[PDB]
């Protein structure tokens, strides 16, 4: 299932464009580190905040998902 | 800051047709209650499971914040 890690306002978080649902959607540090994304369109990014989508499929894509959460 | 409760696989939680900035968030069904949404268009869904967006702007409203997460 879902990860949900909660990042704050100046807290880091990955983007990847190709695993993505929406541009909304972003996961935290461990379980990115913890998946394959090795060609994919990511980016840190500076959210104001967010909970992890990791292992909810309609925000991502599972193959993006990381060992935790599959 | 954002809430990030995670439901499960069968857990209901609150989509909201007026807060929400993307057909895919959700808030879980405590920040839907502790929040006002009297004239929106919301509904129980079951996703697969996902964390909730309440104090998160780029995924919902602010006027759409529980009392918790402004
Ligand atoms: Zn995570
Ligand atoms: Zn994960
Ligand atoms: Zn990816
Ligand atoms: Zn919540
Ligand atoms: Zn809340
Ligand atoms: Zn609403």
């Amino acid at each position: 299932g879902v990860c949900g890690s909660v990042w704050g306002q100046n807290d880091i978080a990955y983007r990847c464009r190709t695993c993505e649902n929406d541009p909304t959607c972003a996961i935290c540090v461990p379980c990115f580190q913890n998946g394959d994304h090795n060609s994919h369109d990511y980016s840190i990014i500076y959210t104001g905040g967010g909970c992890c989508d990791c292992g909810d499929e309609t925000a991502w894509k599972p193959d993006g998902f990381c060992s935790n959460h599959k």
